[PDB]
Order: C-alpha cells, then structure tokens, then sequence
C-alpha cells in the first residue's frame, strides 16, 4: 500500500451523520490486562468475560480462523474502539460490546519504562507541530496507536465534534522500520455504519514501537 | 384487579440473569420537560428528538393508536425506563432509546411546590416502617412513582443487586381516590427480555397525586 | 367482549402496505399431528423441532408461564398462522417460522368423521350466504377456524388481494354455547409489523365445535 | 493468486450445520433482466424492486462506493445467490432478499445463440470426469458460473445434501485468457453464517465467456 491519491480521500462535508464517528474517538475506549478467553461465537473470533461502564461480555472479530484459534487458551492484552448497535454475542446476552482486532500476548510484551513515540502533523503542506503518545507495549496493536492519535487532535485542533468537522480530508500513516508503511482514512462513505468503518482494525495489524513513526497530513478546505 | 395470591408471584431465586433488572432501577431515569414529537414508527408510538448521555432520539410505545394520536401534536412531560437491547427507531439510527407510557401534558398539570407522598412498606406481615418521594406534577404516571419508590429500597434496604435479591416475593401496590386498586411484580418469569417485563408501563396509566396511596409488601427467605 | 362500534374498526383504506396481510392467510399455514416440544426461549413459549418448506425449527409464544409449563411434556396438534421477518429461536439457528398459539392436546380429542360447522356472512347488512369448513378435532382454536374462514372468501370473494382490498370494514364473530361471544377485526393499524397483528392469537382461545358458531359481517364502501 | 495448499481448504466434517450451503445452491437463484435500481440503504449497494416467490424488495452489497454509483442509473442484468436470515433494506419492509454482486450491464452484452463451456472436474488425482453449463451473455460473474457449476454436482454427484457431505474438500477454480487464475472454497469455517461465507461474490467479479476456463477439485475420504 502506497501514498494516497488525492481522489482516494473521502471528504468531511458529504458525510451525513458525521458523529457517529465522533462519540467513538471521544469516549473511553476498552482496556483489559491479562485476561482469558472463555467461548466463542463464530469460528473468526473471541468472546471475554469483562465488564466496563455499559458491559458485562466483550467480543472481538479476528482476520481468520488460524488468529482465533490461536489466542484461544492464551493469556492476552485488549485495547480496542466499540461500538453498540448490531453486535451479537449470545441468544441470552443484552448489554453486549463489540470490537475488532486489539489482541496482544502479555507475557514478555510489556516495558518497564513507557516508550516515547513522536508524531509529526502536516496541515496544507506545511508540517506545524508535534506531540507525544505513550504505551506499555513492546508490540502494540496500529489500533491503540491510531486511538491515542486522534483523541488528542480531536480534543485540542479538534478532528471531530458532535456535528460538522474543522477539516476535510484526513489520514494517518504508519512507517514501521522493517517495511510498507500503510495508512487509514479519517472519513467513511456517505452513508455507513459504525461496525463497518470499523473493520480496519480487523488485521489486528501490529507493530515493534522501538522503532515506527507516524505522520498525519490534514486538508483544510 | 384485586389483592394478589402467594402463589402467583415470581421468586427471585428462580430468575437466572436477575441482574438485568438491577441496572434498569439504578441507572438515571429518562426527563424532559415541553417537548413535541417529530415523527412516528408505527401507529401506536410517538418518537422525540432529544438527548441524553447515551442517546440522541427516543421512542415511547403508547396503548393504542387513539392515544397516540392524541399526543401526536401537544407538548407533554415525559418520565421514565428505558432499555437500549431490542431498540428499533429508524433505518439510519445507531445511538437510540426506548420505553413505555411517561407521558403527561405540559401545560397546568404542574405544580408549584412538590406534593409529599408517603410509602409504607410491610415485611412478613409486619409494617415497619415509612419513606416519602416527590414529584412536580398533579397527575403522575404510576412509573414515575414505581421508579422513585424502588430506587430508594434499592440503595437502602436492598432490593436489587449486582446479583441475587435479599428477598423473595415483593410487590407494588397503587390506591387511588376514585377506585379499583392495582399492583405490578417486582420480578419477572425465569427466563425474560427486558423489553418484555416492561410492557406493564404500557397503559400510561396516570392518576391524581393529591389523593392516592402506596404500599409494599415483601416477604424475607 | 361485546358487539363492536362502527367506529373501533379499522379502514382498509388506511392501512399502506396491506398486502402483507395476505401471504399470511393466501399461504399454506402450519399443520403437525402427534409431536413434543424440545428447549424454551423465554418463560412463555415453546420450540418445536419439526419441518415445512421454509423452516426445520418453530416457535410458539403462549399466553404465560402458565400455560407453557403445561405442554412442555404433552404430545399435542399444531395448527397455526406463521411469521417469518423478525423471529427469533436460538442463536445458531437460520430457516426458522414463528407463531401465537394454536395448541391442543392430542390423544381423545380426535374425531372419526369431520364435524360439518356453517358460517353466515353478511355484506352491508343483509346475510348474504353460506358456505363450510372442516376440523378433525373436539376442541379447536379459533385460528384453526379463522383461518379455514378467511382463506375461503379471500380465493372466492377476494377478502385480501396483492393489494388494497375490495372491502372496507369488517370482523368474524365466533359464538360459544356457553358465554361471551368474540371477535377480531380483519385488518390492522395503519402501520404495522406481522407479529403484532398475529398476537390475538396469543391465549390459545380453545372451544367445543359441536356446539359453535360464526358470523362475518364485512362492509362494502 | 496461485494453487492453493492442501491444508488451507476446509474439511465438511468439521462444519456444524452444513445443510445451510445445500439450500443455497440446490434453491432457486435470483434472476432478473434490463432492470434499473430505485433507492439505496449504503453508500456501497443498491437496491432495486423486483419480486419473486419470496419477496418483493432485493439488494445487492458491492465492492466499494466508486461501483454503486455506476450501476446507479443503467440497465443491468442480476443474477445472484440470495440470503434471508440477516437481511436489511428498509424500516417499513418485511419479505426481503439480499445478495452481493451478480450485476453486469444489460445492451450489447447479450448473445443471440448460447455459449458452450466445458467444465472438467478431478477426484482425488484423476480427472474422472467432463459436462456443461449454459449462459447468455458475453460477460458473465463468476457467481452465475460457480452457481450452475454446483447445482449439477449436486443433483447429481451430490455436493451438498440436507447433511454431511459425501467429500471433504473441494474448490473451484478459474482460468481466464488474460491472466491470473483464482477459487473458492467450497466449504466454509466450521461455524459461519451465510450472509459471511457468500462475501466472496463481493468482488463482483466478471470475465469473458468465449475464451474461460473452468476445473473443480475434490478428495474422497
């Protein structure tokens, strides 16, 4: 995957129920330490036994069946966006909370001291500032790196509010030491849903973070 | 509907996820004041366009057409339970919330100081002791005041919990002015929905506050 | 329940996509002799492991806890209209058919020779005609019956087409030897879904046939 | 893509409830012609009015928004395997049909006398066997052609049944004059839905019928 073409990008004035994509990088995301697996609905995903402010039961679709079927009986990190509407998990379950990908081993993974990454923002051409985002991982999941991006940059230049966004078109773009770099798009299709936009974080893309670096180049129009 | 017999009511210690209750009774009850309904999903709801902190547009089953509309076109006061699990609105809605009855009118049926009504509550027979709860209205809704009643017994004496109930068999029971006095279960079958437990605030059943009693019967095992 | 007032019926003028009304009585409706439920959703219904064209699992909502709990071991005869969009079984389970009732028990209640029922339908007053419809049973449901009726004067006299209906108003009166006199009116609120109109077939209504009659009264306008 | 490996296909005995592909490919597809879309839920499908013996209203997920808002206002021809469990299309519509590609344009395209393909098929190393599949356009899907593919095997050789398969794994595999050959798994992960495994239609892929080849590979066990 190569550098996008200016075509490619979605646009922030054609999106109807904008929002929607608000809420998500706004509120709490989902954290959990050492914890197992306990059932599964499909054969392409797991099923945990977490609560959180508005759950009981977490579920999380993985890339296949060979990643299910591998973190199964292993002990595993979670970090990851939810979402609510069209979320199944079991014929007896309301209060339910999907997700895609944030799946990390525990042992061995984790740091003493928290690695500083720097990103470097572009608005227009002109690269204008810089800041932090920290992590307890030797491997951390493109999804909890991507969350921590744009909460900051939605709570200060401010990415996305409950109605109209600043900007227009957006993008994060990943460059991993060993080789392509890949990227995101900030905005969905016209019309969508949340469980769909979300699918990106499917791969459960992960990454050293000794040695990545990230770039966001923003348009405003 | 007269006095209950002691063998048709639902025992606690038979419902398996009980918990479920729990929340809808000890989470924040759904208010607004002079509001107007924008459109509507089937002939017997009427659905507002309002807020809270986990939604941005509600819906409210009535009892039957004729009374929905009735209170298709005026504004009203609304009070009550909602449940977010088997919620529909609109093609395009993520982000909703639904119940049952909790509509007044707006305009006279307010109150410039808050009645005081008082609740004695019985256990095994025994009538131990009395609370008081408010309310801004000179017609309330039976739920407005179920809610407020369980609410306070839920955080002091216990009524629902995380879990297992303290007691076994409990019920709420209304005595207006006019006639014909009725009551509501405190639990539902074993197996249930929330959805479905709830239908009973579907009469929107409304009665003068000025005049009507409350009573509580609950038996220790 | 007493006679009906001209005005509490319903227009089939009004209702938008009638049709659906229709498939339901124009298709082949449901029929399974001597068979014993297998697993229950809820409280209240019960799933029955038998086949049809379209599904190889059933449900059937009953009136309550009550009832269910009464023919979850007792081999009985289904007979009833069935639903398909938005249904629910088990978790794992495609292809599935629900429905209201139509429960009976089956050793005794069978018959040797059909017992031979006669209807009078009225249109604008006048009684109109006569016509027949069968039952193998001692005991049967009124939508065993109403079904068998409707079916009859929708392929003859077009009750419901695959489009608005030649009639207007009307209801089937079902008349018990012994006490109160029913009735369901033949079409339903101006907006609605399948298994809300279905649910008057809920409390299982049973009656004698030997001693039972009905009446039609439809309105041409 | 090139050959697949023996251990990344699918084994039948270790798929729960496999009758689900039977009905699929042993029911009546989808078929329509010169026919224009009227509406569309997403950004990425269309949906069009047509009727069969169960519906009335059908969609279609593509690719991506760039496809949709191609086929938006042309005459094209559908022909597709089609979904009900899972199935959204509009708030008001009971009696839907979903599927996913199986559309190509509808002037030009159309050939005044039958295509012959041959299709060969291999079992277990030998190539046991050779027969044919018929088809009215210069530009086909992959779908059209996997469909009928499966269909003869079945009512004859019998892939799928209302059980367990008589093989183990098979995939189909295509062979287009220009370049880069691809298949399918005729099996899907031991528990799936359908509205899942059919994804592969996504991609609404199409080819050249004069100059196509096509090869199936099974293994008895």
């Amino acid at each position: 995957q190569q550098d996008p073409d200016p075509s490619q990008l979605h646009r922030s004035s054609l999106v109807k129920n904008l929002q929607n994509i608000y809420f998500l990088y706004e509120g709490d995301p989902v954290t959990h330490e050492n914890v197992k697996s306990v059932d599964q609905l499909l054969s392409h995903d797991l099923i945990y036994n977490v609560s959180g402010p508005n759950y009981d039961k977490l579920k999380t679709e993985l890339k296949n069946q060979e990643m299910a079927t591998l973190f199964k009986d292993k002990n595993v990190d979670i970090y990851g966006v939810e979402y609510y509407h069209l979320c199944y998990l079991c014929e007896n379950a309301e209060r339910s909370a999907c997700i895609y990908g944030g799946v990390t081993n525990h042992e061995g993974n984790h740091l003493e001291i928290p690695k500083k990454i720097v990103v470097k923002v572009s608005i227009d051409g002109i690269q204008s500032l810089s800041f932090d985002i920290e992590t307890n991982k030797k491997m951390v999941t493109a999804q909890e790196l991507d969350y921590k991006v744009r909460k900051y940059t939605i709570d200060n230049k401010q990415l996305y509010t409950n109605g109209p966004s600043k900007y227009e078109t957006g993008y994060i773009k990943f460059i991993p030491k060993n080789k392509e770099s890949f990227w995101f798009d900030f905005f969905p299709e016209p019309e969508f849903t949340q469980s769909k936009y979300l699918m990106i974080y499917k791969d459960n893309e992960t990454l050293d973070n000794k040695t990545s670096q990230i770039e966001v180049y923003l348009t405003t129009k």
